[PDB]
């Protein structure tokens, strides 16, 4: 195999670095209102807004739509990945997030490629040339399955990736002390697991329902 | 149990992120020489440098003795991981780097223990109230062992995240592209595991021997 050379157990660590240089997430974008309109104001509220949102959007567009390209990748089934890009796409407001959220995928592909002793394998070649509208979710999805990183590992690092993300902007944003950025980690290990379950459950008919 | 809200497979994961709130990791502090004196100027010359660095005092000294104080820690023998402490602490030059690695380690206690909701057990705090030169290493070990993370996952974990680091550190002081610093981390995949591997075969007698 071309990848004999390759250990998928630091690989995974690899992408899932804040270092893997394809620009920051975006999931900052909706929380600079909740900060000056005093809704986010400490540990406490901060961790609701957290749960809240990691139930919603996070849940129904991005980590299933994660789910949804993995298990098609699978499949070898570019037209149904291509048509959750499409569906994600066509759901996000507002244009500027989208362009964002385009741009961040765009980066992971590129930062996967330019990796050439890294073979991804015809099927991820393929969806490369073809997609319209990567995100980081749905393109982490297919190079997962693609890699045969198992899916319920896939998920976990790709959330506690995200989860990370998230508190420290409201570690910075709030702000809130380092301390508390941990007590909420911690605090939100029990709702992780209870998300990858759930998300494991949800299909098409649910994506981009929240 | 008290720690039935606590999934270890996230912990480690936070505790080996670069926001786990403990100051910088200290290995770039002999690198600023090497780029001085043109010795590492490029890809090929960062990698074999972090090749002979990773295989030398990291590996005799960080890797073997995270390992030791992890298995004297299932011994319950505190006076042996004391012992591994005071070996490292003897044997540490500079002065600087001694103190810069002390700080860190205590960090590392101190990150831990201000999350209250994670019981690390009785052991780990009779180490916590006995350890005068704690570092980094040596205490995740310990902390490691304390909630029963296997040992090879803790290591690999640890490795990565340390690794990391001193690749971004030649990424931004050579400085190297981004790219550069990718290809280099997933070359040292291979090399990572024959790491471990070594880690495995040591033992106190090959202590600080590098």
């Amino acid at each position: 195999d071309n990848n004999a050379h390759v250990d998928n157990e630091f690989l995974i660590l690899q992408v899932n670095d804040a270092v893997f240089p394809i620009g920051s997430y975006t999931h900052s974008f909706g929380l600079e209102t909740y900060i000056q309109q005093k809704k986010v104001t400490n540990k406490e509220s901060a961790l609701e807004y957290l749960k809240a949102n990691l139930s919603s959007q996070f849940l129904y567009t991005e980590m299933l739509s994660l789910k949804l390209t993995y298990e098609s990748a699978l499949q070898q089934d570019l037209k149904k990945i291509l048509g959750v890009e499409e569906v994600i796409m066509l759901s996000t407001s507002p244009m500027e997030l989208r362009l964002a959220n385009q741009k961040l995928g765009n980066r992971f592909i590129k930062t996967l490629q330019a990796m050439n002793e890294l073979d991804m394998g015809e099927f991820f070649n393929a969806y490369a040339q073809k997609t319209k509208d990567p995100t980081h979710a749905t393109s982490y999805g297919v190079f997962a399955a693609s890699l045969g990183i198992e899916l319920k590992k896939a998920l976990r690092h790709y959330l506690y990736a995200q989860t990370s993300n998230m508190v420290i902007n409201c570690v910075k944003s709030v702000p809130l002390s380092q301390n508390d950025g941990q007590k909420i980690l911690l605090s939100l290990q029990s709702p992780f697991n209870q998300l990858i379950e759930k998300t494991l459950e949800l299909d098409e008919s649910h994506l981009c329902t929240a």
